[PDB]
Protein backbone atom coordinates (compact mmCIF):
# COMPACT_ATOMS: atom_id res chain seq x y z
CA UNK A 1 0.00 0.00 0.00
CA UNK A 2 1.13 3.60 -0.77
CA UNK A 3 -0.31 7.08 -0.87
CA UNK A 4 1.32 9.88 -2.85
CA UNK A 5 -0.91 12.49 -1.28
CA UNK A 6 -0.30 11.58 2.35
CA UNK A 7 0.45 15.03 3.75
CA UNK A 8 -3.12 15.71 5.04
CA UNK A 9 -2.94 12.53 7.07
CA UNK A 10 0.58 13.32 8.24
CA UNK A 11 -0.54 16.76 9.43
CA UNK A 12 -3.59 15.37 11.25
CA UNK A 13 -1.34 12.78 12.87
CA UNK A 14 1.15 15.41 14.01
CA UNK A 15 -1.68 17.48 15.52
CA UNK A 16 -3.07 14.38 17.27
CA UNK A 17 0.33 13.52 18.78
CA UNK A 18 0.08 9.80 18.15
CA UNK A 19 -0.23 7.37 15.28
CA UNK A 20 -3.14 7.12 12.87
CA UNK A 21 -3.85 4.11 10.68
CA UNK A 22 -6.27 4.26 7.74
CA UNK A 23 -7.32 1.93 4.96
CA UNK A 24 -10.33 2.48 2.73
CA UNK A 25 -11.48 0.72 -0.45
CA UNK A 26 -14.19 1.56 -2.96
CA UNK A 27 -15.43 -1.91 -3.82
CA UNK A 28 -16.88 -0.63 -7.10
CA UNK A 29 -13.70 0.88 -8.51
CA UNK A 30 -10.90 -0.77 -6.56
CA UNK A 31 -9.58 2.62 -5.47
CA UNK A 32 -7.98 2.66 -2.03
CA UNK A 33 -6.61 5.18 0.47
CA UNK A 34 -3.74 4.16 2.80
CA UNK A 35 -1.85 5.64 5.75
CA UNK A 36 0.03 3.27 8.08
CA UNK A 37 -2.34 0.70 6.61
CA UNK A 38 0.21 -2.11 7.16
CA UNK A 39 1.25 -1.14 10.71
CA UNK A 40 -0.08 -2.96 13.80
CA UNK A 41 -2.62 -1.25 16.10
CA UNK A 42 -4.50 -2.67 19.12
CA UNK A 43 -7.87 -4.11 18.22
CA UNK A 44 -9.54 -3.11 21.49
CA UNK A 45 -13.24 -3.93 21.19
CA UNK A 46 -13.18 -3.94 17.37
CA UNK A 47 -12.45 -7.69 17.59
CA UNK A 48 -16.09 -8.14 18.68
CA UNK A 49 -17.32 -7.62 15.12
CA UNK A 50 -15.18 -10.49 13.85
CA UNK A 51 -16.27 -12.51 16.87
CA UNK A 52 -19.89 -12.16 15.83
CA UNK A 53 -18.95 -13.15 12.27
CA UNK A 54 -17.12 -16.20 13.61
CA UNK A 55 -20.25 -17.15 15.54
CA UNK A 56 -22.34 -16.76 12.40
CA UNK A 57 -19.86 -18.93 10.50
CA UNK A 58 -20.17 -21.66 13.14
CA UNK A 59 -23.95 -21.36 12.92
CA UNK A 60 -23.64 -22.57 9.33
CA UNK A 61 -22.43 -25.93 10.71
CA UNK A 62 -24.40 -26.18 13.99
CA UNK A 63 -28.11 -25.75 13.52
CA UNK A 64 -29.71 -23.99 16.46
CA UNK A 65 -26.49 -22.33 17.66
CA UNK A 66 -27.85 -18.79 17.40
CA UNK A 67 -31.01 -19.64 19.38
CA UNK A 68 -29.16 -21.48 22.13
CA UNK A 69 -29.82 -19.79 25.49
CA UNK A 70 -26.89 -19.15 27.84
CA UNK A 71 -27.66 -18.75 31.54
CA UNK A 72 -24.49 -16.99 32.64
CA UNK A 73 -23.51 -16.04 36.18
CA UNK A 74 -22.88 -12.73 37.89
CA UNK A 75 -19.15 -13.21 37.80
CA UNK A 76 -19.27 -13.20 34.01
CA UNK A 77 -20.12 -9.47 34.28
CA UNK A 78 -16.91 -7.51 33.76
CA UNK A 79 -17.05 -3.71 33.69
CA UNK A 80 -19.01 -2.22 30.77
CA UNK A 81 -21.41 -5.09 30.08
CA UNK A 82 -24.64 -3.08 29.84
CA UNK A 83 -26.84 -5.62 28.03
CA UNK A 84 -25.48 -8.70 29.84
CA UNK A 85 -26.08 -6.91 33.12
CA UNK A 86 -29.62 -5.91 32.16
CA UNK A 87 -30.49 -9.49 31.14
CA UNK A 88 -28.56 -11.31 33.88
CA UNK A 89 -31.70 -12.79 35.46
CA UNK A 90 -33.05 -14.25 32.14
CA UNK A 91 -29.80 -15.22 30.42
CA UNK A 92 -29.34 -14.45 26.70
CA UNK A 93 -29.18 -16.41 23.48
CA UNK A 94 -26.02 -16.67 21.41
CA UNK A 95 -27.64 -14.31 18.87
CA UNK A 96 -28.42 -11.74 21.56
CA UNK A 97 -24.89 -12.03 22.95
CA UNK A 98 -23.50 -11.43 19.45
CA UNK A 99 -25.76 -8.42 18.89
CA UNK A 100 -24.77 -6.99 22.26
CA UNK A 101 -21.06 -7.46 21.62
CA UNK A 102 -21.38 -5.68 18.26
CA UNK A 103 -23.89 -2.95 19.04
CA UNK A 104 -22.94 -2.07 22.64
CA UNK A 105 -19.35 -3.43 22.84
CA UNK A 106 -20.63 -5.58 25.70
CA UNK A 107 -17.59 -7.09 27.45
CA UNK A 108 -19.22 -10.05 29.25
CA UNK A 109 -21.01 -11.06 26.03
CA UNK A 110 -17.72 -11.07 24.13
CA UNK A 111 -16.00 -13.31 26.72
CA UNK A 112 -18.95 -15.74 26.75
CA UNK A 113 -18.84 -16.00 22.98
CA UNK A 114 -15.05 -16.31 22.90
CA UNK A 115 -15.42 -19.28 25.25
CA UNK A 116 -17.84 -21.02 22.91
CA UNK A 117 -15.35 -20.53 20.05
CA UNK A 118 -12.30 -21.85 21.88
CA UNK A 119 -10.95 -18.60 23.21
CA UNK A 120 -8.76 -15.97 21.53
CA UNK A 121 -6.90 -18.76 19.72
CA UNK A 122 -10.20 -19.97 18.25
CA UNK A 123 -11.12 -16.57 16.88
CA UNK A 124 -7.62 -16.13 15.50
CA UNK A 125 -8.00 -19.49 13.77
CA UNK A 126 -11.29 -18.38 12.23
CA UNK A 127 -9.62 -15.26 10.86
CA UNK A 128 -6.75 -17.36 9.47
CA UNK A 129 -9.41 -19.51 7.76
CA UNK A 130 -10.68 -16.59 5.67
CA UNK A 131 -7.15 -15.62 4.64
CA UNK A 132 -6.24 -13.00 7.25
CA UNK A 133 -2.65 -13.65 8.36
CA UNK A 134 -2.30 -10.42 10.33
CA UNK A 135 -5.08 -10.62 12.91
CA UNK A 136 -4.19 -12.01 16.32
CA UNK A 137 -6.29 -12.16 19.46
CA UNK A 138 -4.36 -13.38 22.44
CA UNK A 139 -6.24 -12.33 25.59
CA UNK A 140 -9.77 -11.87 26.94
CA UNK A 141 -11.69 -8.81 28.08
CA UNK A 142 -10.44 -6.66 29.83
CA UNK A 143 -6.74 -7.64 29.60
CA UNK A 144 -6.60 -7.25 25.79
CA UNK A 145 -6.99 -3.44 26.22
CA UNK A 146 -3.49 -2.91 27.64
CA UNK A 147 -2.42 -1.38 24.30
CA UNK A 148 1.28 -1.33 25.26
CA UNK A 149 3.49 0.23 22.51
CA UNK A 150 5.15 -2.44 20.37
CA UNK A 151 3.14 -5.31 21.88
CA UNK A 152 1.85 -7.44 19.03
CA UNK A 153 -0.77 -9.20 21.20
CA UNK A 154 -4.39 -8.40 20.31
CA UNK A 155 -3.51 -6.38 17.19
CA UNK A 156 -4.13 -6.20 13.47
CA UNK A 157 -3.51 -3.72 10.65
CA UNK A 158 -6.06 -1.32 9.13
CA UNK A 159 -5.65 -3.07 5.77
CA UNK A 160 -6.21 -6.56 7.14
CA UNK A 161 -9.27 -5.34 9.12
CA UNK A 162 -10.75 -3.76 5.97
CA UNK A 163 -10.00 -6.81 3.82
CA UNK A 164 -11.56 -9.22 6.32
CA UNK A 165 -14.58 -6.97 6.84
CA UNK A 166 -15.12 -6.93 3.06
CA UNK A 167 -14.90 -10.71 2.86
CA UNK A 168 -17.46 -11.22 5.64
CA UNK A 169 -19.96 -8.46 4.75
CA UNK A 170 -19.70 -8.46 0.93
CA UNK A 171 -17.78 -11.53 -0.19
CA UNK A 172 -18.49 -15.19 0.23
CA UNK A 173 -16.81 -15.98 3.55
CA UNK A 174 -20.32 -16.20 5.08
CA UNK A 175 -23.45 -17.74 3.59
CA UNK A 176 -26.01 -15.20 2.42
CA UNK A 177 -28.33 -15.23 5.48
CA UNK A 178 -25.42 -15.12 7.92
CA UNK A 179 -23.91 -12.32 5.84
CA UNK A 180 -27.08 -10.25 6.00
CA UNK A 181 -27.34 -10.76 9.74
CA UNK A 182 -23.77 -9.51 10.20
CA UNK A 183 -24.48 -6.42 8.11
CA UNK A 184 -27.69 -5.84 10.05
CA UNK A 185 -25.92 -6.01 13.43
CA UNK A 186 -23.29 -3.51 12.23
CA UNK A 187 -25.95 -1.11 10.94
CA UNK A 188 -27.55 -1.22 14.39
CA UNK A 189 -24.38 -0.22 16.26
CA UNK A 190 -24.95 2.42 18.96
CA UNK A 191 -21.34 3.31 19.94
CA UNK A 192 -20.04 4.87 16.73
CA UNK A 193 -21.92 8.15 16.25
CA UNK A 194 -18.84 10.39 16.75
CA UNK A 195 -16.45 8.31 14.64
CA UNK A 196 -16.81 7.12 11.04
CA UNK A 197 -20.55 7.91 11.05
CA UNK A 198 -19.70 11.53 11.82
CA UNK A 199 -17.79 11.77 8.53
CA UNK A 200 -20.39 10.02 6.34
CA UNK A 201 -23.10 12.05 4.55
CA UNK A 202 -26.40 11.79 6.40
CA UNK A 203 -28.01 9.97 3.47
CA UNK A 204 -25.52 7.09 3.25
CA UNK A 205 -26.21 3.86 5.10
CA UNK A 206 -23.48 2.81 7.55
CA UNK A 207 -22.66 -0.12 9.77
CA UNK A 208 -19.66 -0.01 12.04
CA UNK A 209 -17.81 -1.48 15.04
CA UNK A 210 -15.82 0.70 17.45
CA UNK A 211 -13.01 -0.07 19.86
CA UNK A 212 -11.65 1.91 22.81
CA UNK A 213 -8.78 0.55 24.95
CA UNK A 214 -8.91 3.31 27.56
CA UNK A 215 -5.10 3.85 27.62
CA UNK A 216 -2.36 5.06 25.27
CA UNK A 217 -4.71 7.21 23.20
CA UNK A 218 -5.90 4.01 21.57
CA UNK A 219 -9.28 3.86 19.82
CA UNK A 220 -10.71 2.82 16.48
CA UNK A 221 -13.66 2.22 14.19
CA UNK A 222 -14.32 0.21 11.03
CA UNK A 223 -17.32 0.39 8.73
CA UNK A 224 -19.15 -0.53 5.57
CA UNK A 225 -20.62 2.55 3.91
CA UNK A 226 -23.19 2.60 1.10
CA UNK A 227 -22.94 5.69 -1.12
CA UNK A 228 -26.06 6.54 -3.10
CA UNK A 229 -26.43 4.17 -6.02
CA UNK A 230 -22.91 2.79 -5.66
CA UNK A 231 -21.02 -0.24 -4.54
CA UNK A 232 -20.08 0.11 -0.86
CA UNK A 233 -16.94 1.58 0.62
CA UNK A 234 -15.20 -0.41 3.36
CA UNK A 235 -12.78 1.35 5.72
CA UNK A 236 -10.86 1.09 8.99
CA UNK A 237 -9.44 3.89 11.16
CA UNK A 238 -7.16 3.03 14.09
CA UNK A 239 -5.20 5.20 16.53
CA UNK A 240 -2.64 4.87 19.28
CA UNK A 241 -0.28 7.16 21.17
CA UNK A 242 3.08 6.74 22.91
CA UNK A 243 2.11 7.65 26.52
CA UNK A 244 -0.23 5.66 28.75
CA UNK A 245 -2.16 8.81 29.78
CA UNK A 246 -2.59 10.17 26.27
CA UNK A 247 -6.28 10.68 25.53
CA UNK A 248 -7.93 9.08 22.54
CA UNK A 249 -9.82 11.37 20.17
CA UNK A 250 -13.07 10.56 18.44
CA UNK A 251 -12.68 13.79 16.44
CA UNK A 252 -9.36 12.56 15.07
CA UNK A 253 -11.00 9.29 14.00
CA UNK A 254 -13.84 11.17 12.26
CA UNK A 255 -11.38 13.52 10.58
CA UNK A 256 -9.22 10.66 9.29
CA UNK A 257 -12.34 8.94 8.00
CA UNK A 258 -13.37 12.13 6.19
CA UNK A 259 -9.93 12.42 4.58
CA UNK A 260 -10.24 8.83 3.33
CA UNK A 261 -13.75 9.31 1.95
CA UNK A 262 -12.77 12.58 0.30
CA UNK A 263 -9.70 10.87 -1.14
CA UNK A 264 -11.96 8.30 -2.78
C1 LIG B 1 -11.36 -0.93 29.26
C2 LIG B 1 -12.28 -0.17 28.30
C3 LIG B 1 -12.99 1.00 28.96
S1 LIG B 1 -13.73 2.07 27.67
C4 LIG B 1 -13.25 -1.19 27.71
O1 LIG B 1 -14.04 -1.83 28.35
N1 LIG B 1 -13.13 -1.37 26.28
C5 LIG B 1 -13.93 -2.31 25.54
B1 LIG B 1 -13.06 -2.59 24.24
O2 LIG B 1 -12.21 -3.66 24.24
O3 LIG B 1 -12.76 -1.54 23.43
Amino acid sequence: STNLVAEPFAKLEQDFGGSIGVYAMDTGSGATVSYRAEERFPLCSSFKGFLAAAVLARSQQQAGLLDTPIRYGKNALVPWSPISEKYLTTGMTVAELSAAAVQYSDNAAANLLLKELGGPAGLTAFMRSIGDTTFRLDRWELELNSAIPGDARDTSSPRAVTESLQKLTLGSALAAPQRQQFVDWLKGNTTGNHRIRAAVPADWAVGDKTGTCGVYGTANDYAVVWPTGRAPIVLAVYTRAPNKDDKHSEAVIAAAARLALEGL
